């Protein structure tokens, strides 16, 4: 429904986030909205992101939405 976050250039693993890769666009699998976006900007992935790649949960390392699976590690 809404657009989600995905990878708009190819990062490899462990890559700090920025507002010029990450790019809001209604497209599928939807990942991560774009609700957090300045806030996951800087931290880094678990898994390999190439280009056009959407936010995945299991390739976040410290989720920042601590409400009830995602929180602290």
């Amino acid at each position: 429904n809404k657009a989600s976050v995905v990878a708009n250039q190819l990062i490899p693993i462990n890559t700090a986030l920025t507002l010029i890769m990450m790019k809001a666009e209604v497209v599928t699998p939807m990942g991560i909205p774009a609700e957090e976006i300045p806030n996951l900007v800087g931290m880094q992935v678990n898994r390999a992101v190439p280009l056009g790649t959407t936010l995945m949960p299991d390739m976040v390392k410290n989720y920042e939405d601590g409400t009830t699976s995602p929180g602290l590690k």
